[PDB]
């Protein structure tokens, strides 16, 4: 994908990225090289890099705190990034805008991770915050949001539904509440899910400071929204 | 899918809907049915129909000059649109707002067809124009239009692109000529791929009266846009 | 191969089922059977037989005037399909629904003589026929060109035609409900054909094995 | 089924193949086709054919006295296999090993009047028969017993058998002509009665109630 | 594989060798040729035959007492090996020491048949006895047929597989840990704890030689008695 | 199983590949072949051997010292693969991918189940994450804790909290590694830097080989 997880928890993976591993969007390549050295490639090229180089079989990794160290092999930190911020669970993304960012804690979460198939054979997964940086930065009706099996989307019915292949899993349950809805999440990440005539029906209720937050549906069926941008590059 | 294609070709289809086959957009649904009534339907409300009924085998068709007919058993008209155009190849789509309308002559298509797989285990690849809250109206860089194995995107190159399962099939050939492109297709049907800086890379170049066109990532693996809008309940 | 013709004489086989001999749509087997059982399968998962088991070296016949009958090892009739009309050519059909059937009269055709096949009629199908869009037999198929002139071929080499042509980019060939083959055009216009006509009913267009079109029509009795 | 008989007035059938007609062993394909070619296809992609295509109407019809004969509208052959032997009744099959033949002479029914021949102790095959091991077409079956005992059955019920009653018995059909009752450490318990000239021979259950033994061998491809 | 059977019975076969019809060993190919010879190779290179040439339409066929005869066009024994011991069911198997070897009658058998997907594509499947191996099996240690296979655990059960579903056990867990099974010379398996003592055996033991175990291709374990002839 | 065991002595069989015998990973395979030859399948295509072909009654075993010797009827040495390292014992491995090799010595013992090191995974393990033998695994908890048991009863653990991980390290040591980078537990011993393997034994053991050898 072009997400990396958390050093928690239950199931999104990668948790790491061992040594040819990349992250790519069309074209963005976060890959974590050879020789030790983490650098974000658009096509040929070198836009960004701790420039950790000499080494080997270092592993990127992203941390609790947020932290994206560099180990070693022997576990010893070539580099860090050296925000840090608080407990809970983060995401990196590489991002339509060309650069990586953590996100993080997370701030609100459906309940509906579910162990076993769950792929990625490409693409299609998160909504941006209505940064202005980058998008989706939402979802009109007949209008999705994917993974694999999985998917989120903007019914007719004005309902955001969420289906396992097929059959429904979760959902926001206005339907017929509506007519154009889109569901938008906001600079503060609350998902809401407005109407025609702007007006919630659905939210996802719990905000915190704006800044520039990322909705996600992750490979284990959960979604979940993750609010922090905490550290980045250009 | 939630076009029809009307009676000329390149077997991109339906090309007809019979007798209990409806046209599907989530929950909508316009379906010729099963006592020649030529119906829309959200779920259960009713929203249009030709209140044409009580007869068989009534087959609902697209036209050429633009009519929409339902057309019987025996060949007779039961029932017709009104509003003809010019010669052509119309789509006939069931759109988000809730509507359902007629696009043609077409205008400008990509050349890229074929006849093999040509797909659908569900949805959606049209573009929408410009003006309701009929979407697509731009297309982002990761984002769009899919029918099967036949894809159309936007890249981080500046680039639209074709796959076919996988594979580079047509393409703008605008690599690195901007940062952040887009493809947004005109009021006056005019595809362009326009840069960070709102300066157009590429345009499809032909176009007409401002109205409100479409292009149809077509199921014969064409890309080509459509435009008039003709007709709709 | 999916139609029995009844007797009537000229080159069309089968005009009989021997017993261990059926008719098949894959799936759909229609077997003519070692028991004096008439069978029908779905994958195997018997679906319709006429339960004349119980006798020896009975075949299947599609009589003339169209009752299909069974008949013993002495032509006396175990089973019949019962209704029967007026008399020469039809067709017991099998047909990709399921439903076992019967058309004629013949009705209109080439004139022209010496898998694929049928075009089913406006109920089923092909229920249309199109421009790359053909029927074929073996060297022989029944195809609607894009000069919008529909032929037929016999080894590359245009037989029977339409005789249209130019005229179009429109057409499509579809058949009646009261037995017209008409060859339509991009709008809704008549560009040509059959002339003649019967009752509203379920019609079917065939191509046969002595090159070809037969119409056959109403319909006489289904499964 | 795949196998064409002899124009034998025993009807038993196929006994022409016809126009837009075939023997289908499935992968393979035999059928006539209407250009006159007779063709044998595996899949689509033919293998061989008589390069008749060019007369008139044409069918498939064996012999008398087997021999192919593909003929015409008006009756005149376009193309003949050969051979032509004995003449009583024969079987031109289309095999399991691709090869299309013609087995002929008749040579021992059962006289009581898809998947049903047992070819011989040569190249192709059921090769022998078992136990719960049989051969049927249709209400019929000709299985092995347990038991030792050679049935036919028409629909549960029996219609001729071996009249041997022993363990691990197989017939095999010998390759000069009888079926054959073997047995264990191998004792014969049961034979067809005789025999005929050296090669090919092969065993249909047929439309007929019968087991009959063509035993030839007289034309291939 | 690289066993015939015996003809009786039941499931499992190869019941005989046809034309151009061998059983092999990685090497070994021990084949019935296309004009009567019967004939062992290692490579290129004629290490055994009946030499038998000249007619066709043999068949090679294993008698329910051992005798091993190449049979005829027309059942006419071409040639038979030799010995002819009693019985029951009867093995030839093409072993790693470069011959074809009979073995017979059974001896014990586990008494699971099943009769359904009978299966092969290559390898590995008896057990030999004691001087030619698995002479022994260890846990992580093994034998396997297809959709089965049988094996040693540790807990020191001996365990039968249908696909990742036990249907047979020894029943012996936490019985010691050594753990292997191992054929006597006598034809008794004995599943023997690290300690050299039996937690479980066969029951039955015959005559002192070389016998053989078998995972058969019908679910069936038995144990073929008797050793009579080789090449 | 494809790991092959050193002549040492104690309960961790394989210690040798004999003649219609071998080793395999899900497509590899290697085997002693009935020809005297010792090789590499990869479905089917001969992928490596050591085209000894024609010397007789043959095996694979595995030396005390790290050298795979291939062995006549005889005692001899048809082919070595070549360099040996000290002395007890070690472990030849068909590994995820199809490189076969050699790694040596013991180092640490607790007194598809192998867990690969640092280059080829596991690469590592989680809660939920285990490494199995057949009466037994080894597994980290989410406590946080390392337990290895036979039949679900307990036989050595670390004694060790939440989102700990497990993993082996640039040279020899075992790791407990508490979510954020800390060493909830470790192994204690440290030897040249190299590829190592962990590997379930089949005797109750866990042992670790290291320093690292011959390869293909």
């Amino acid at each position: 994908n072009n997400i990396l997880f958390g050093l928690s928890h239950e199931g999104s993976h990668p948790q790491t990225l061992h040594a040819a591993q990349s992250l790519e969007l069309s074209s963005f390549r976060f890959t974590m090289q050879s020789d030790c050295n983490l650098v974000l490639f658009d096509s040929d090229v070198r836009v960004w890099a701790s420039n950790t180089a000499g080494a080997t079989g270092c592993r990127a990794v992203l941390q609790s705190d947020g932290l994206l160290v560099i180990l070693t092999a022997q576990n010893t930190i070539r580099w860090s990034s050296g925000t840090k911020g608080s407990i809970g669970n983060y995401v990196l993304v590489l991002q339509p805008d060309r650069t990586v960012t953590i996100y993080g804690p997370g701030l609100w979460d459906s309940g509906t991770s579910n162990k076993g198939s769950v792929v990625v054979a490409n693409n299609g997964n998160s909504i941006l915050y209505s940064t202005q940086g980058n998008h989706p930065q939402t979802l009109h009706a007949t209008q999705s949001l994917q993974l694999s099996p999985y998917r989120l989307s903007m019914e007719t019915d004005c309902n955001l539904v969420l289906f396992d292949r097929d059959d429904r899993v979760w959902s926001t349950n206005t339907a017929g509440k509506g007519t154009g809805c889109r569901a938008v999440l906001q600079p503060n990440g609350r998902m809401d899910v407005l109407t025609n005539q702007n007006i919630a029906v659905w939210t996802s209720g719990n905000s915190r400071s704006a800044g520039r937050y990322v909705f996600v549906l992750q490979p284990d069926r959960n979604l979940a929204i993750y609010g922090g941008a905490l550290w980045t590059t250009g």
